[PDB]
């Protein structure tokens, strides 16, 4: 049409339309206060109605770009809050725009938002609904700048429904915080998961890219076929690159598009797509996104017939190996919803190295007739771990599955820091509560979702101080062997045990007072530093060690003079301790 701000506000909705035009300006100016925020929104809304009005009224043709630049080179403070960035005014529109992404500090030096009380929460709730959403998106989408907006905005929609509903319950801290907690680690998760595509996409290209998107969509979408798959992939090559760059605009229109040609083909593609089909504009891409895997053909060929026996295997591969390998890897993972991308991917790259030193022998046929052999172990590795590591989280709690995994990383990587240890340790838990209450077939596709972003997490904490090498080899590793290659780490026989420290185990009755979150991470803090001075202890010494602590709790705190207790009872405690660990 001939306005494209009247066209989107047309399909988006006042209420959207505000909240977002508020987040894109939260991001760019991120250093501007919020009423001024709120009074650029007011002007950019009015500014809409009008030419909803009329198409043809004044400016009512220019792009959004355009219009969103001009708007931005309006405050007057530009230069001198943001300096360089005012130059970008300067410039024709085309580069303009360009020239704003590359200032769009992506972490500025914003203190960390605090966490006020329900009370408090419920109070500014109920006396401004509006001005109080509004205030926190605004905080939130300063600091992540590059947060797909309309997701922010379904984020904003879940925070809204949780004070509504806990600001009325008998207890509203018991019903919030928990909402609230949840919130936040999903919303942080989100976050990992766009920054980690989009490095993935910078460092090792576009082909590892497409590798990941056809294995995903095939578990997805076992039905379609691999030309449509194939479609969807290039598709979504394409905005992501462009969603990467930061581009809102360009960004939310490749995304609406694709999610419009997926519904129209919809019934070529999935079954269970109807419900994300019929929502509204701003939530189609992001249920589609979301959506469950469909069911898959019951009535499903055997792959060695296409891979591994039809002579003639390496005339189809040479002929086009990219497309080859991604037919292997699309008939392979829509008969495997039930294996991680990675696993896939695993797969498709020893059938790729294995069709590379067989294609080029005497009697092809024989050279690769195996193959499949080749998979089982790498099949294999993956699901065992899940049921080894889930059945012992099954019997201990997931605290004291935490205190396991604390012990067992931290004798592979003694030089990291304990408060590192602590949190990798306590989300590596949370990953086992989370995914051992799925049955078998949903383990592992969770587990690699979560890992994912916990690894990537670990790895980025290591890039700005470093401390082990082998944790850079990991994290530096080819996106298929990052896990594999944690997973394959040993005990440290080299550290040097850190001479004891009196401090480090000492106890007051802080603990008596502290919350079970504080009082598991002193706990656990002590723990990695018991292991960090005697990592050559045993489950069995450590398991007595920690016994006798649990108790030395209980006895001091609950004792008359709590106190004395823990200090008298703490030099013993200490003393015997000791003695068991040589
Ligand atoms: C986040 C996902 O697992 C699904 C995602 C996706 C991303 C890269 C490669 C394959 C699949 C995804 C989208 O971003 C998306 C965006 C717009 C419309 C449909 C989409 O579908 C997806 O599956
Ligand atoms: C996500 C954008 C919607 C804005 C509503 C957020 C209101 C909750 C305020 C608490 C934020 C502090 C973060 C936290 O620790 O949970
Ligand atoms: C002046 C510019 C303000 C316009 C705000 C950008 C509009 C965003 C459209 C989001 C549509 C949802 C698309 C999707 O992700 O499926
Ligand atoms: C058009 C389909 C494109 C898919 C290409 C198949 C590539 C499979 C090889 C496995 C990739 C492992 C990732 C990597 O090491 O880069
Ligand atoms: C399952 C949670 C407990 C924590 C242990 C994780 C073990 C799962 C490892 C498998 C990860 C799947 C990704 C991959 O194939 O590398
Ligand atoms: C702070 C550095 C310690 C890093 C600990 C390594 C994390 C291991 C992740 C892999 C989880 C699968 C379980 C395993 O194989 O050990
Ligand atoms: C070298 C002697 C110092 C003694 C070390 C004791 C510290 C143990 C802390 C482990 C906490 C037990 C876990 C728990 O059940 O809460």
């Amino acid at each position: 049409h001939k306005s494209e701000v009247a066209h989107r506000f047309k399909d988006l909705g006042e209420e959207n339309f505000k909240a977002l035009v508020l987040i894109a300006f939260a991001q760019y100016l991120q250093q501007c206060p919020f009423e001024d925020h709120v009074k650029l929104v007011n002007e950019v809304t009015e500014f809409a109605k009008t030419c909803v009005a009329d198409e043809s009224a004044e400016n009512c043709d220019k792009s959004l770009h355009t219009l969103f630049g001009d708007k931005l080179c309006t405050v007057a403070t530009l230069r001198e809050t943001y300096g360089e960035m005012a130059d970008c005014c300067a410039k024709q529109e085309p580069e303009r725009n360009e020239c704003f992404l590359q200032h769009k500090d992506d972490n500025p030096n914003l203190p960390r938002l605090v966490r006020p009380e329900v009370d408090v929460m419920c109070t500014a709730f109920h006396d401004n609904e509006e001005t109080f959403l509004k205030k926190y998106l605004y905080e939130i989408a300063r600091r992540h700048p590059y947060f797909y907006a309309p997701e922010l905005l379904f984020f904003a929609k879940r925070y809204k429904a949780a004070f509504t509903e806990c600001c009325q319950a008998a207890d509203k801290a018991a019903c919030l915080l928990p909402k609230l907690d949840e919130l936040r680690d999903e919303g942080k998760a989100s976050s990992a998961k766009q920054r980690l595509k989009c490095a993935s996409l910078q460092k090792f290209g576009e082909r590892a890219f497409k590798a990941w998107a056809v294995a995903r969509l095939s578990q997805r979408f076992p039905k379609a076929e691999f030309a449509e798959v194939s479609k969807l992939v290039t598709d979504l090559t394409k905005v992501h690159t462009e969603c990467c760059h930061g581009d809102l605009l360009e960004c939310a229109d490749d995304r609406a598009d694709l999610a419009k040609y997926i519904c129209e083909n919809q019934d070529s593609i999935s079954s269970k797509l109807k419900e994300c089909c019929e929502k509204p504009l701003l939530e189609k891409s992001h249920c589609i996104a979301e959506v469950e895997n469909d069911e898959m053909p019951a009535d499903l060929p055997s792959l060695a017939a296409d891979f591994v026996e039809s002579k003639d295997v390496c005339k189809n591969y040479a002929e086009a190996k990219d497309v080859f390998l991604g037919m292997f890897l699309y008939e392979y993972a829509r008969r495997h919803p039930d294996y991680s991308v990675v696993l896939l991917l695993r797969l498709a790259k020893t059938y790729e190295t294995t069709l590379e030193k067989c294609c080029a022998a005497a009697d092809p046929h024989e050279c690769y007739a195996k193959v499949f052999d080749e998979f089982k172990p790498l099949v294999e590795e993956p699901q065992n771990l899940i049921k080894q590591n889930c059945e012992l989280f099954e019997q201990l709690g997931e605290y004291k599955f935490q205190n396991a995994l604390l012990v067992r990383y931290t004798k592979k990587v003694p030089q990291v820091s304990t408060p590192t240890l602590v949190e990798v340790s306590r989300n590596l838990g949370k990953v086992g509560s989370k995914c051992c209450k799925h049955p078998e077939a949903k383990r592992m596709p969770c587990a690699e979702d979560y890992l994912s972003v916990v690894l990537n997490q670990l790895c980025v904490l290591h890039e700005k101080t470093p401390v082990s090498d082998r944790v850079t080899k990991c994290c530096t590793e080819s996106l298929v062997n990052r896990r594999p290659c944690f997973s394959a780490l040993e005990v440290d026989e080299t550290y040097v045990p850190k001479e004891f420290n009196a401090e480090t185990f000492t106890f007051h009755a802080d603990i008596c007072t502290l919350s079970e979150k504080e009082r598991q991470i002193k706990k656990q803090t002590a723990l990695v530093e018991l292991v960090k001075h005697k990592p050559k202890a045993t489950k069995e010494q450590l398991k007595a060690v920690m016994d006798d602590f649990a108790a030395f709790v209980e006895k001091c705190c609950k004792a008359d003079d709590k106190e004395t207790c823990f200090a008298e009872e703490g030099k013993k405690l200490v003393a015997a301790s000791q003695a068991a660990l040589g």
